[PDB]
């Protein structure tokens, strides 16, 4: 039964890297990502209106360190964009490019690990082992700009995370905040989308 | 409580449409068959279809009632490149199948699990209770994983648990010697049990 999933109880749980591309035109997504990724006793450090070669110069330093004592590792992402669903703050960035640092042979100190993915876009995915992406290309209903803008998809996720992050497993939590998205945009009348390539549970406690 | 799992006590269980086209695909389409309608669905076989006769068909199958189902099953079982669904003669648009099965144009479906499981041997619709368990490759490695994995969990492992040991499985005999891909807009629980 313990092989089914992933190990949690390492030294550190993780990295957590919030970038925040959205105001590149304090934040209430930043904000609340950082408390709720910090209570889940991750190393959360928070970026701000990054280039696109700022962001892959980023990613890359990151899969250089050693993570040998940490669970897992966990990206979010803020920006707005017309293609693709990352962005730079001169224009689009190649997930691609940025996955490749942490695939199993290239950082083998996350080998095994789960790497998380979160990510918000406003107006390619790659297919390797233990890597997930929870992504939405709507981030709420009329404006998504300001710092006192929300994003439905983040503050649910936090929400869920703060309540069920010692019950429910990972994926079931994130199903938890696709329904509550649908029903948010409905009550107005689009849903996030998990691409997920684990191979082991997710467990946060 | 239970409003956070699929309802699944509907009279049926659901189509379950397999789409063989063109050795080994024939033993993961026996190997579905009999996992599937031990699960009680209701399985459809076909065989060899056009890009278009695939649209005719998920057109079809929308067009009909499934107020007294749960849930819609499509397993499609194709090769070649440049796409993951084929026809026996070209590369079909998940987009134009997904969408005669949107929750606004198929109602008696909204709501309710709408599975695609597609094997692509050698453009994501973003669309509320549907999931693609995507995979590139006797029988194959992915489709005799997922049915062994659902015929020894489906009493107790929900589905996307199910889905994950199947990733697992099939990414352990890669190393003995690429993973399937999970798209999940899924809304509740998925068990196939009631």
């Amino acid at each position: 039964n313990a092989d089914n999933s992933y190990k949690m109880d390492y030294p550190e749980m993780g990295l957590c890297i919030i970038i925040n591309n959205k105001n590149f035109h304090t934040d209430v997504d930043a904000a609340n990502l950082r408390e709720t990724f910090r209570n889940l006793k991750y190393e959360v450090r928070n970026k701000n209106d990054l280039t696109r070669e700022e962001i892959v110069e980023l990613m890359r330093d990151v899969s250089k360190e050693d993570h040998s004592k940490r669970s897992s590792f966990v990206c979010v992402l803020l920006s707005h964009g017309e293609e693709g669903i990352i962005f730079g703050t001169n224009g689009p960035v190649d997930l691609k490019k940025i996955t490749n640092f942490f695939r199993g042979d290239r950082c083998r100190s996350l080998t095994g690990k789960p790497k998380l993915f979160i990510i918000q876009a406003a107006r390619k995915i790659p297919v390797e082992a233990d890597f997930l992406y929870a992504y939405s290309t709507a981030p709420g209903y009329y404006s998504w700009r300001n710092s006192k803008d929300g994003s439905w998809f983040i503050q649910s996720l936090c929400a869920m995370l703060k309540q069920y992050a010692d019950k429910l497993e990972f994926m079931h939590i994130l199903t938890r905040v696709n329904r509550k998205v649908a029903t948010e945009f409905e009550s107005f009348s689009q849903i996030p989308c998990i691409v997920s390539m684990l191979t082991k549970e997710l467990y946060f406690y």
